[PDB]
């Protein structure tokens, strides 16, 4: 036998995140996952993966630069937060 | 037997997020897999990926340059967040 | 036998983030496993990975450079942090 | 027999994070594993990783600088921290 | 038998963060684990990792410069700790 009970009864207003998971049982390789249920990807960067087998083999002449800069704003009042019953706001006077 | 009971029994006014999985059993390479069922990707950069089997194989001249800038603003006020019987706001005077 | 009860009663109005997992039984390899079920990146940067089987492999030259910089600002309230009959606010005068 | 009780029974509204997690039984390589369910990655910075099975194998002439500068602001009022009954607040004046 | 019980009854309004665990029974190699269930990582760095086999074999001509400079502020109010009936803020005069 195999159960599992979650949040059989509830009575109020609640403010609530549910996950559940139950199980019986050439460069990147991934098999048989779970991955990112409940994620949040703010201002990710990724410059070079995976660029082949052979890449710049023979008398290769590079000149790599990446420049990250300027104004850039994140303004964030919950993440990921549930609330109930309060008060939330995000005020740019 | 498997039995997987969730949220049976509710009386008042809730807000809920519910995510249930339940299972009985060249280059990139992915199977069998479950990716992103609650996801948020913002300002999410990639520039070179999986460029081939053989790029710039003899005598490459290269020249990379990538520049993030700029006035960019980004505001939120309830991410993967829920909520019941609150005030959420977003105000910019 | 195998039971697993998780918040079987609720009577008033809470704010809960709930995960349950229930188990029962070339040049990067990963296999069977669960990644970031409640996962926050923010600023997050990769600049080379997995280039090849053979890059460069003869007489290469290469000038690399990565700069940082430049006015960037996050403000978070709060981030993986539920709530219940609170006040949360993000002013800026 | 294997019983798990989290949380039977609640009579208030509280602020909660569960996690429950119950198990009966070329270069990098991870097996059957968990990683990261309540995880926060903020300014996370990797520059080479697994760059292949053979680079710069001969007579390779290489320049690397990783210049981190500039002015970044971070600021977060309650980080992977649930609160009841109280008052959080970022002000900026 | 095996019997596990936490926090069975509650009566008021906490701030809990709660994590259970139960187990019944080339370069870089991991199997078989659990990594960073409350984790947090703010400004961490890795320059050079899992280069590969046989990386600048012969004759190479490398130099190295990693420079962290510049004016980077990270405030936190809270971290990894849960409040109840409380006041937390964080003020920039």
């Amino acid at each position: 036998p195999l159960m599992v009970k979650v949040l059989d009864a509830v009575r109020g207003s609640p403010a609530i995140n549910v996950a559940v998971h139950v199980f019986r049982k050439g460069l990147t390789t991934e098999e048989e996952f779970v991955e990112g249920i409940y994620k949040v990807e703010i201002d990710t960067k990724s410059y070079w993966k995976a660029l082949g087998i052979s890449p710049f083999h023979e008398h290769a002449e590079v000149v790599f630069t990446a420049n990250d800069s300027g104004p850039r704003r994140y303004t964030i009042a919950a993440l990921l937060s549930p609330y109930s019953y309060s008060t939330t706001a995000v005020v740019t006077n």
